[PDB]
């Protein structure tokens, strides 16, 4: 489930990097988002479930990206077949 | 019910997810305002009428701003289509 | 008729302890008064209807002290609505 | 005329609520009214007006509160469309 | 009125899909919307139609962005027949 | 004057569903805004004033909002037309 | 020329229903007065006299004061206005 | 001079609304006020400048708060053009 | 006025179904741009010219794209003349 | 029914920290109130009770005024969200 | 040097119309004071300087209340000005 | 200097028709703020003033959102030249 | 060493005006009581110290209750500030 | 010195309007803080005071708000630029 | 150690002008306190400690309540800095 | 042991200034209060006992107003902070 | 230096026709920055230059693009010569 | 347990960071709230209570600000990506 | 029993301190009162009653004052946390 | 225990600065009331006691009040974070 | 150091343009700013504070705005040169 | 140590210049609080340091604005670099 | 570590150019969020760290910004190989 740039990989193995690389973190923002869900009202919670949550959408952002310029690299190469 | 960063599941179930996952407060809170709008005026009924409002204003404000946040990420990804 | 700082009661609730709390005084006071009323020269009635007076007057100033500062405490946790 | 927080309601009936809800309590206020302006010298006239009256404003201003807080919410959460 | 990547389908068949895939979420968007239309005060409403309207937005541009592409590859690979 | 989401109407439709469907509570307001500017010391017309201004702000914002976003996502699928 | 808590009513109503509700009083202080300023030593004279003006000093009190304490919530209730 | 919230008014339309609306009572508190600085030692008169300043100072603030929220509900619209 | 894919029609032909189909649209908007240089502080004035400006903009878009895509298509055609 | 800086806890548990810290003063409150309205005439008595109620109104102020700074820090946190 | 709720005035305007109207009587009370400091022993002297005085006093805290509202009025309008 | 979806105007007519469809106001506006830089304490004047500002700001504010949509319309047809 | 209600005097000023308009009084009460202590026996003289001593009292209490009464009205100014 | 919506003026001229158009009160400020420095009990001296005071803050919070409202209002239309 | 409504000016000279503007009235403060001291049996003694503590009293507060209002423009105006 | 309205002293400063400025005194009436309790009968003896009886109580009535005043203005000044 | 689709013009022709066309709209521009460089506050300075600024991109691009696209055509034709 | 701007840390580092960096303040504010709701009557309690309730709502808004501009950087640099 | 401004005590600790510090005393009064009751016409007997029933009630004012200086001071303490 | 405008201190750094700076205070207050509870009758115990008390309340309303400020001072700051 | 859209300036030349034409304004800007650092308490310093930074933001958005959109016009047009 | 929009300072540089443009101002609040700290009762103490703490909340606020102003341009020129 | 455009550099030279040249400040930046950590309430701590941070923010923005625009021309010019 690691990723290089040698001779075999592909997009949905990024996905899956992405994924895996940061697993504990989604668990920990369930968790924290049940809590809340439960009483919306302990300050150290909320300071939780904030870093969490920008955290997580930080990891989305970034794996999006990177699979959008990979997917733009590719298809310039093989634009240039003929 | 319950969510989970995994396979399957949408904004409609984190917002049923907030309401459920705090529910008993808000029949607690009409309760509350029930009371109160018959006699406004004894200390403790306010003392609980007050720490429910508050608590259900901090329910709406946490559940809307994690809608949005993940209808932000979702459109984030969706543009990286192309 | 009674009142407890529990989960019901009210300021017209406590203005009516005071008054059936303290009641055969103001019947004596009456009567007390009638009788001055028709010979305001024997000592022991005078004696009896000052001790009545005096008593009615510190009940009737210690019941809208009450009434005052009970007003004043629920006033203050309604601000803290906001 | 009941409210719930469930799915419907309005703030109208929030005001109407308060107002029905405490409903004798401002005829009893509006009779001690007009037996003070008869007579402003009686004494347990003067308690029972006293009590009525800061009944009746910590009544008023708990609505206003209440339904301040209420139109806060819904304007925030309305912001969170876009 | 299913798609897979076999000997037929086209695009107004992945726009039908697209739409009754999604369809009872159209019809709650709608009833929201019409309740929404009667009092704009109810927050359990207002959550509930930002989640609507955020999930159909959603749906909305995933739609058009899958069409574009599918559209590009066609219009790709037509230009090599010559 | 309804909407729906199929074959056919318009943002204007929706502004007008927006109007109509809350229409009522317009000639409510006119008619408090009126008698508050006669007389501004009736505490029951201010409490309905505020309550029905409240509700107006809310329906504006509302219908605002919804329009900006049919118009986000309507412009954006027509730049997918190339 | 009555007051009660509905629809409308305003701060001169209620001063108008403190004059009329206690006229008579009125003309029996000024009458008082006139025959004390006449001859300033007949003792029923002074006692009816002491009773009428103490009578409208405390309906002056008390009419002031309750219109402090209405245009106070009324105040009050404006200023939630936004 | 009268408003609606039809399709034509404006801000200033509203001020001379709550200018128009509430005007037999600048002046009576004009001249309330020309007596009383002739004066200033008649119950009466004091009673009834009291009553009239409260109420202008009321009619004042509901106007300002009015026009204020109106103008913000009319900021908000604009800035949805774009 | 009418265009079909069939024998005849043209470019200008398609910007003039654009504008035709279109044209009380144009007009409303021109009244109430008027209208809003008029007075520009009537929310539904305002609202009903952000519906009719949106609008607009969406059919200049479309009408451009379309005209831009079948010009394309077109001069596609014309270089395999040979 | 402690409360402590860590993972868990809430406004009402807050509330209920504040009633059953300060419980045995209520009863003696109670007490102390019950005696006063049978004979408002032991100077003990009154120490006693005015000692009580002005302790009382301290623990109410108290309490109304913490659930308040914490609500205020929770919103605050929320806010931060996005 | 008169004042009238309309298009021009001011607060210097209302202090010197307090001074104004109430003019003969500051002449008559600086009389009655040197008289009265001559002798103080007259009691018609006396009689008319306890008038004077307290005319005086009446005057001075009406006016000085006046200003405050009229002021506090005019600071509340300037902050709406956004 | 009227405008109107046809075959000739310009941005810089869209401004002039802003500027001069709202012209007596700015006459007004600099008069108000003449008399208001002469004495700050009229609360007439500040109400004046006030609704002027108001609606200023949003003539400003609604004539500036205008011309950038138009622009970003004209320069999304440039762009489609080729 | 005169006072009048005018730019400019001051409480210092206002004892040295009760001090200088009776003084030939305090001279003659100086030697009156000499004379007293020389030979309490004369009834003349007892008759003119009773006199001096009757009038310096009244000066006395009346230089105070005035000095008093315009220093409550000045503090009374004072916190009219803010 | 002068300001109108026309071709040029700017912002520190607004400031140096207000200040010009109210100088003379800065004066008679200046010259009534200087006598109560000397003086702090006269009441007229303190009247004036109180008045140019109040007058003069209301001045600076006017003037502050107006450059505000212009400075965001320039803001606002930078910005749309681009 | 002047002060105008000019370029330059403080707060700590303000105090300073307080206190050097009535700086003689403190040593005959001080002298009269020194000799009440010593014998606080002479009428004239005391009736000059009183006009000198009384006016002392008033200074302080005068100074105080200027601070505050201009530390709390001072502080409104920095505020409208962003 | 002296005092003067400089940098420093304190309360119990002036307590103490007022016991040591006037010690003398008490040691005085000990000594009288002594020889009366020996034997009440000699004029003189009385006579020197009213007098340093009535002095002391002066005296401590002064101080007590004293420091009660001085106590007045500190707290006052101390609000000012905020 | 007008051009027509006849025998004899060229691509300079073409940008000199677009720059001449479009002269005044250049000086204007000019004397816009000019001035806004000045003093970068006044409104209808800053609504003026956006209007120009804008107009003048939209000149720009549609000059370059048109020069282009001809450019195209004629280099299209020229490869047809063999 | 230390954060650094260096190869490694995260959001939730540096929560973490605020919330071992101030710990023992939790447990004395956990213990003073304790004490505070056993006897809410003893001033250096208070003050401690204060204290420590002060610099806890500053640190958890510290907290949050920190970490949201730190969101705000990273997102900032994703975009940068592509 | 005792009590000292460290970390705790609290008001009915100050109650029981004035009770259980002068105790004796009451006793004494009691059987002061008891033999008074049996015969009034002893000296000695009324000498010692008098002297007990005039320390009685200077400690139940000095314990009242004290308890209303302290509640006023943490009432004062408390408002601060906000 | 010292605190400067400099690098290092904290609020609670100045709550002791305020306790150790007047601490002897504090003991002769303790021993004074123990004094007082013994024997409630000794004028300068009394004279004492009341010096002692004012001193204390001034310490602790000077203490809060500078908390407060500095706390507020300090949120200030903290908003500009972002 | 003008600009002219003729043939020859640059972006660099529009900074200095920007720069040079508010030039005097850094000036002033700089000497308020240095004034402001040694008394941050005249209220006259302040409002000429405000005004030239408000003026120097705007200054320093207008530049930045232009330059850039002169920048992609630039930009826009090489990228057509093939 | 000095600051000129000129080529070079920095935000550390204006905190820096904020400093220590007003450094003695510290240095003599330091002192004050310690002179308070010992005696909180000496009333030209309380004026001082009344004065130096509002002129030190007035630079602390006046400081971290600028600051903020500026970070938000420079945020702004960042941005317009692509 | 230096760059310039000449022969030799890169990318990753660019952001190391921007690490070292501003390196200092981040080892200030950690010392003062340490600091922060420790106590959030010193102010001089806060503005520093305010400067820090924003300072930061700014920095990291520029270098994004950079290495974004160089990377856009470098793939413009690849693109141009052919």
């Amino acid at each position: 489930s690691v990723t290089v740039p040698n001779d075999d990989w592909t997009l949905s193995s990024l996905s899956e990097t992405f994924d895996d690389g940061t697993q504990t973190l989604q668990g920990e923002l369930t968790l924290a988002l049940d809590k809340l869900a439960k009483n919306p009202s302990n300050p150290q919670l909320l300071a939780e479930y904030q870093s969490k949550l920008s955290e997580y959408t930080l990891y989305r952002n970034a794996q999006s990206n990177t699979v959008k310029v990979i997917k733009d690299v590719d298809a310039a190469i093989i634009q240039n077949f003929r």
